[PDB]
């Protein structure tokens, strides 16, 4: 067994060793070719036809690169080869558990579909890769490579889901701590995922590059942070991490949460819903599964990819009648309408548990003007939508530890009044999006009533467009003055 | 609710869409209309380089996104012709026909684009002759008449039975001295647009040089926007036909370069084509099994759905996971033919030899290669017997796009001294280190038995074969095959 | 007389109008040949060898592009060919002002040289283009074209400087105010200026750009704002808006501020300031100016480009001895040294008035720390940077205006509550750098120990790597706790 | 103040660069040293394309960045070959002697770069010969010298009079059977890296393809780290030496095609070869009157600055403004030369032509051609007598590397099977499509006056020199002189 060569349009010529292509020619890591990256996203940017196989690549390639580039400039750290294989392997493999289109699937459908359940991508990507593990002999080959299965197995499960509980991990110990940096990075967000989808995501959806990840290997070390050794970034490419997250939020404002992309999602995962009851698919033992069921068996999962939204269009059983005629209406580009947006304002926060009560509250809107229909809660969706750099409220660059020039052993801390005064004050948001699912003039018009309306009575921001789109409603809200 | 010399101004609004390749491109109302159909959609769903993807992970393209490209480009090249020469009485319409053809260009391409009509289609019903072109004619019609876009067209200032007309020939040539009939001789440059059956210039090339390299990872080094700059129509014969600047010859001999490049290197790898083999063989296990519902409930095959384009339309890549999803034991050797692809265990790659001086292969003996390598006789001591069933003999045409022919003999030039006299320049005046001939064939040899012991004995019947048929000595013979290449002293 | 074709490695093909190219072909635009676009930016960036005149070329067929899409799609703006043909000439020539190594002379040279005087490169391009119009005879060739050299040349240097000075601009009145914020956009500061370098820095810094003025053209309107028809931007492009500023602060952070590159900066001018006595330059009827007094001949100033830097560094003659030292200190990268930086606390403003007392203030400090050398003020460089969106202590969004897709002809107003949460709370902020003329390590050590005391003493925020090169001071200030 | 094994840990940091084409780069403190002196400085005020930044505005690129990127790319390439194959025994030294050796190749450049050498001299001082090659010995000599670089090299491990004495062959060849004595045999692979003179494989074109690409607006199809993979070292002969994967041999007759290409669009374009030869005649102009001060206060010219590395450290692009902003009268005629390039008042191109069948001309005859020119015939009424010296003839030699040779014939291979196995591959065994020669010669003609009237003679007298001489019918040879081409009936 010798090492193939591969070409990415955006890695360049990528060396395989033998165990990662090993696992790579399987069908439970060949699946990932047919998902797409972006799920609904290639419905709104026709370049977004890359699909997660190639992403995974990446990810496992530069998880390889960043682990090999510390161990470089930093022998006294002990990397093996052994540890840069174990990187590279969750690094390919943390994606196993996507299903049809990629975040729609564990953010949509899943949660709409089985409720009682708690489900995530990532976990599935543990269960998958057991499954491809012992499907397919790898034990044996790991070995023959100078791996220790058992230990190196639940490593690479920790590096993908994180702890499956002090220092919580067992796979390795505290003095490479920073092995579990690489891929997913849980403490502050700066892993090779991000560094992957960046550039990839950029390149297929026309939208430009301005971080760059090559400049911040070369300024990366790894420092005593408490008993961890620990990833540190130079100090004075503080400001480039800012940046890091910033382009991060502008992908997700300009194309994750395109207004129309999600609205696909929407209506792909309505679809779903719709037909979930009827498509079968086989799995272990040859057992029946359901597309919400799949995920409890990873030989059916494994056959559940973005296909199950082909054969819903192309079905003929009658049974899927509403569920193919769904996507009928995706192909014919007759959509749900966009209403607007707004926010909330202050420190007013709306808590998920409340986001089914939302279309009511619309619909029960009062504009004092006159309509020629009236709207229910249901012609309503309300999509509310969390804007944030990754932890939440807090400021990731806090969990950040940096070295200066003069010493470059020495970990410190960096706070934001040091940095800059032009940076954001906080650090999350959210924002609501509402649609209408009655298409027509006059329906859209009230839609619009309804909802400038709904934003004055709740105290909401006025939206962009509102003297245009509700010139009546608009002067009522001084608060808007 | 504003108004201009006393008229009231009426805001058209363009749908704006962003393609990596080509940026932000405006598409006319009535564009998006033909687009947004179940027939153009569908083409979402067909990857353009077909098995290429399994070789190149950045190749998961769709014709889709290069079909808005060519229509994008066509209007692109239109206009500009237009503004730089209106005595050429360019119109509107004229501009939407062209966009129109370039986008619906592709609308026949089956499953893995070419390896369809290239592969499959002849392998299963080999009674029919069927393009890919031919195809995207009746998918056009189809189009036009199930989602009522004629009315749509008139709306627009098109006249239905005249440019639907035209945009069909533009798309697949003459349909029966002048042989068009959608627009006449001083319109001719019109059919140089989208697909140039003269010359092989036209911007469906220069969407899929950009795209499929940005996709690929190989850099395009063509320049279809100086191309454009360097252009202008002029009077050959009676005909008003597309004239590249002089001095550009040497870009143009580049431009077909670059596409023979992308062949070499890209469309004919030799994984690449194997991939194609396999999956068409398993396409064609499959063909008896799989049912595809068309008009009036009718069934169809894979192998007949192709006579019936609302059977057609459901007809795309999402056939090759049917079949790698199926159940169904009749599906059973198709299925296990895209599981050996998914484990990577493929057949094993022999090597490859070309024909020496002008010896050409027929195609009519393709099918009889296989046993004339089996049959060779290797003085080598060996482990196994391989049968004409163990081999796979793929033979590559490679050349200019037009058989035997310079593409550069057919096409004409303007000076800048005399901008609308074209010229003719013939090969002796350009340059020496271009190329002698613009045709040639290789020939790829690969083992279905994939083993150690029957790889090795293939490689001996391989270069043996070579030898006995004056082939090209392989690149690798002496390391493949040493005993076997001292024999030739022709390879010395 | 034809047009000619270009190839620019940014904008590709690009068409030169023949008047244009008669502009182009004078000692005058030539000139711009041989001052590079950064300055002493190349010494740190080593692929930023571009100079203005190809950014000029740039900037002018830009501005061409704007004005033709703006005119396409709205006839009724009345725009003609020699408007186009005007703004494109003031495009071309808006930098025909800049001096050696561009902002450095303007920004730093001048002002120490001639401090009497008020200078700056646009007052410059001024002169300039009226020396090269009158010199080459360009009006009867403006004339042949169709424009009207009185009212158009008039109008190209109003687009250049502003009003020459109710509707302050006689060039164009209020229905064509939209011209006037093509090349340069004094409202707001975006004009396609900007675009041209920020896609033309990136190419050759190795810094990606983010921002697509391809999409912005695509996305505006010319729409009544107030009497004037103003350039418009679609609503829902504001996020994108936003982040076209925040790339140029990025540039301005990472390259155009770099420490090092305003070191070098520093250096050159210093060099220049010693050489002003001795260097001649010949101007109009054989009279003699220097670098400093060659702004006031505009023969004289044809002749003055970064050649004066090669002048000096070449020289034998015994008085510009001072001078070549400087020069050579830096061939051989000996230069002043970095100590730090720091910025001002709450609402605190460093004034102009004030920089030249800031060295003194620094050698003043009284750091109770054991040291070997005491340092003076000359021993010092305080270097002050306003980091700003262009428009001092304002938000550039606030000038601009916006359009809606129900109604695109109504301009409108889009405040800061109704965008995002996570914008900046401030535009406009300083950053103030120190250096050490004394290189070697117990003058360095010193210089720090004077400098964190100095941060200490004034409550400026504590420098990034306060703790390590100065561990003894920090404690001091529990401010910085 | 951190241990391990009981041993203090050492933090040594290199400065990083930040390249447009290569990214961000390490520079090891030796390499930082050797770069910030006067000596490699000067290179800043070169341009890579002398006068084709006249042309391609984008190119204003200097040799500075391109040797920075040569020094990088070499150890690139000699690290990865040591990863892959450490019984080459390639040590740290060898890659900084490497390094060093891209780094300082083009230290010799004089003004406009390839202008200097390629046209100035020669016409200046015919009597000597100079190569910049040799100046790039000379000054780093120099440069070593001035700055005390050899105690730094011996602090990193160097052997500086054998490794100096190395990097110099790599950079000019052998300095007087195995010719080479900074390295043996078996490390003949690392005099392969910067400069190749076998084959031209080297990565001094690896970064000039790339780089002037970026900056000319012209994209490059080459894959360095392509290249760089599918690479290894391999016994021919005696000598260790850097084999190519055989399948990559397209790939490779590509890498020369991309460099053909280069030289035909933008290194030998017509108008920046004009103003190349318009800068040279005002420095020839100026070469009496310009003055510059080298070692212990002597006197040099332009023409013999090439003498003494002090004066010539001196000697930049700054000589052609010092020339446009002279006074001196004596400068005059030098300054007015500049000026007309300035205005854009240019020689006027009158055409190309090419020798037929494989007639050569020889430089010998380059100085007679265009006194013959000046006495063709053309039956043609014309209002101006034209004389030898208001024509310029411009030959050009456009080759693969190696005059004739084919230089893929000095290539060796390794097979998939037989990695440590070199071999040969033929011409025969690759593709008909390839070039059949390997050289040819471009014979272009301009006019120093400038007006409509002569331009027009010009064009006349060179059609029928080109009938004369039985030379290639010119492209535009119907248009521009359509009353001399019927009289050759060899172009029909
Ligand atoms: C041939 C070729 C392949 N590729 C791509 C396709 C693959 O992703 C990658 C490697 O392809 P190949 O080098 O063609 O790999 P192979 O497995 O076919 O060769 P072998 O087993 O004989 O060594 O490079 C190029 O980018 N350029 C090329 O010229
Ligand atoms: C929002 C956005 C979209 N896009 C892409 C996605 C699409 O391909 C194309 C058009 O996107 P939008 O301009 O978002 O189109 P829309 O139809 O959603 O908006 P509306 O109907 O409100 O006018 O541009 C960007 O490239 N950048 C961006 O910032
Ligand atoms: C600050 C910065 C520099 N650069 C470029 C400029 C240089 O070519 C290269 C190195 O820049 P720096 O890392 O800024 O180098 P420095 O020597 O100024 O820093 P120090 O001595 O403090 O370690 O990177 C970037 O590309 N991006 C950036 O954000
Ligand atoms: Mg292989
Ligand atoms: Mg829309
Ligand atoms: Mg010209
Ligand atoms: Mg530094």
């Amino acid at each position: 067994d010798t090492m193939k060569v591969i070409n990415d349009p955006i890695h360049g010529h990528i060396e395989l060793h033998p165990l990662l292509v090993r696992i790579i020619d399987t069908p439970q890591f060949q699946r990932l070719r047919y998902i797409k990256q972006l799920g609904g996203g290639y419905y709104v940017f026709p370049g977004a036809s890359h699909n997660r196989f190639e992403h995974s690549l990446g990810v496992g390639y530069l998880a390889g690169c960043l682990v090999h580039a510390l161990g470089e400039k930093q022998p006294e750290l002990q990397i093996s080869e052994r540890d840069v294989l174990c990187v590279q392997i969750a690094g390919l493999c943390h994606d196993l558990g996507h299903g049809p289109f990629s975040h729609m699937f564990d953010g949509r459908f899943i949660p709409l579909a089985r409720p009682e359940v708690k489900w995530t991508h990532e976990q599935g990507s543990v269960m998958m890769f057991e499954h491809l593990i012992n499907s397919n002999g790898i034990k044996p080959v790991m070995e023959q490579y100078g791996l220790i299965p058992e230990e190196d197995i639940y490593f690479i499960k920790e590096q993908i889901v994180g702890p499956l509980e002090l220092w919580p991990y067992k796979g390795r110990p505290e003095n490479k701590s920073f092995l579990y940096e690489i891929v997913s990075n849980k403490r502050n967000g700066i892993d090779v995922d991000k560094w992957d989808y960046f550039a990839r995501d950029c390149h297929h959806l026309g939208i430009q590059n301005n971080f760059d990840y090559k400049r911040f290997i070369k300024f990366a070390r790894v420092c005593e942070v408490d008993n961890e050794l620990r990833i540190c970034a130079r100090d004075k490419e503080v400001g480039n991490l800012y940046d890091m997250f910033h382009t991060r939020n502008s992908l997700h404002r300009r194309a994750y949460q395109h207004k129309v992309g999600n609205i696909i999602d929407t209506m792909i995962t309505d679809a779903f819903l719709k037909a979930d009851d009827y498509i079968e698919i086989t799995g272990a033992g040859g057992k029946k599964y359901r597309i919400s069921t799949a995920i409890d068996d990873m030989e059916a999962y494994t056959k559940l990819t973005d296909n199950i939204f082909l054969e819903i269009l192309y079905s003929t059983d009658p049974k899927l009648k509403d569920a193919r005629e769904i996507l009928k209406q995706i192909e014919y580009r007759n959509l749900f309408k966009y209403v607007g947006e707004t926010q909330p304002t202050g420190q007013i926060k709306i808590k998920r548990e409340d986001y089914e009560s939302l279309p009511k509250e619309v619909a029960s809107a009062k504009p004092k003007v006159l309509l020629d229909v009236k709207l229910k809660a249901e012609d309503f969706i309300v999509d509310v939508i969390n804007m944030d750099y990754g932890m939440q409220e807090k400021n990731p660059i806090d969990h950040v530890s940096f070295y200066c020039k003069t010493a470059p052993n020495r970990a410190i801390r960096i706070t934001k009044n040091q940095v800059s005064q032009l940076l954001p004050e906080k650090f999350a948001e959210q924002l609501i999006r509402v649609y209408c699912k009655k298409v027509d003039r006059k329906s859209l018009y009230a839609a619009r009533q309804y909802f400038v309306q709904w934003c004055a009575d709740r105290n909401f921001t006025k939206p962009q467009d509102g003297d245009v789109i509700a010139p009546l409603i608009t002067p009522q809200k001084k608060e808007w003055n």
